[PDB]
């Protein structure tokens, strides 16, 4: 994701090379092609004013009318709006003495396999996880998962048909402390659209089971749709953090540049490849180096 825009971003630097000083209209200028190339890769309008006012401001805060290398100073200034723009600071979910999060989003999200190598990421952490599979309507589903835990090597307790969440918190607690099982990753259903009836039965098992964590697994290829759908689960459930999959996978970028301003919710984690250790905790700082073409 984000080839065009990364070309479009360097592309405007770029063009301020070899130039002496340059004018305030020459500023001007750079700044509506740095909007515009937010505004191509999807960015609404609000967000992309927001970002280049933030670059406008600490751009003159350093002087950039007066450097020799004025490039130097808007890859500086970009490199930190973008920075800002992803989260600032990595994030991730705070660990106490036992755990229980739930893993929310559509079917094609890569819900599933998130809770699987999220599982195998804090088993090499230390951590003692437990995977819950928790359709209570489709076998496949669960049985998915399973296999995945078996090739991780974390136990999956599945969920029985039409077993109410009292059951489930039951039998979740019951394995989890014959196990010394210290967190707990519960893989709710995946459907192909958000369902009332779904949206109620999250909310329900989340009463029943008091998550200190609702992590929203979001295919970042799908754009601006995905902020929609933090929204609806967001509303209907309650959110805490985001995980963003397919970030390799070809597509214009915005909904991780626009999520921090829209959703207000911290992207924990970035799937960036299919193998079993794909997912790795996210850096806004390093999506931003590379998106300018420094570093890796
Ligand atoms: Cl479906
Ligand atoms: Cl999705
Ligand atoms: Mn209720």
């Amino acid at each position: 994701m984000f080839q065009q825009l990364s070309a479009r971003l360097q592309e405007a630097i770029g063009r301020l090379r070899g130039r002496g000083r340059i004018t305030e209209e020459d500023l001007k200028a750079t700044l509506r092609e740095i909007r515009r190339a937010l505004m191509d890769a999807d960015v609404n309008l609000e967000v992309a004013r927001d970002f280049v006012e933030r670059v406008r401001e600490e751009a003159l805060g350093k002087q950039v009318l007066e450097s020799l290398t004025p490039a130097e100073v808007i890859l500086a200034t970009v490199y930190e709006a973008l920075k800002e723009a992803l989260g600032g600071e990595a994030r991730l979910p705070v660990l106490k003495d036992r755990n229980l999060w739930f893993l929310v989003g559509l079917q094609g999200s890569g819900k599933t396999t998130t809770a699987a190598k999220l599982a195998l990421y804090y088993k090499g952490k230390g951590r003692r996880p437990l995977l819950v599979a928790a359709d209570t309507q489709r076998p496949a589903a669960r049985e998915q998962l399973r296999l995945l835990g078996e090739k991780v090597g974390v136990p999956v307790l599945e969920v029985m048909d039409g077993e109410s969440p009292e059951s489930i918190r039951r039998r979740v607690e019951e394995k989890a402390r014959l196990e010394a099982r210290d967190l707990i990753l519960v893989d709710t259903a995946g459907r192909l659209q958000i369902d009332e009836p779904l949206m109620g039965e999250l909310a329900r098992l989340k009463e029943v089971l008091g998550p200190d964590e609702v992590l929203l697994v979001l295919d970042a290829m799908t754009g601006q749709e995905a902020l929609s759908v933090a929204r609806a689960f967001d509303e209907k459930v309650g959110v805490t953090g985001l995980v963003l999959t397919k970030l390799d996978g070809d597509a214009r970028g915005g909904a991780a540049l626009s999520a921090r301003h829209v959703t207000g919710k911290p992207i924990y984690f970035a799937g960036v490849s299919e193998k079993p250790e794909g997912l790795e905790p996210f850096y806004p700082e390093r999506l931003a180096g590379r998106i300018l073409g420094m570093g890796d």
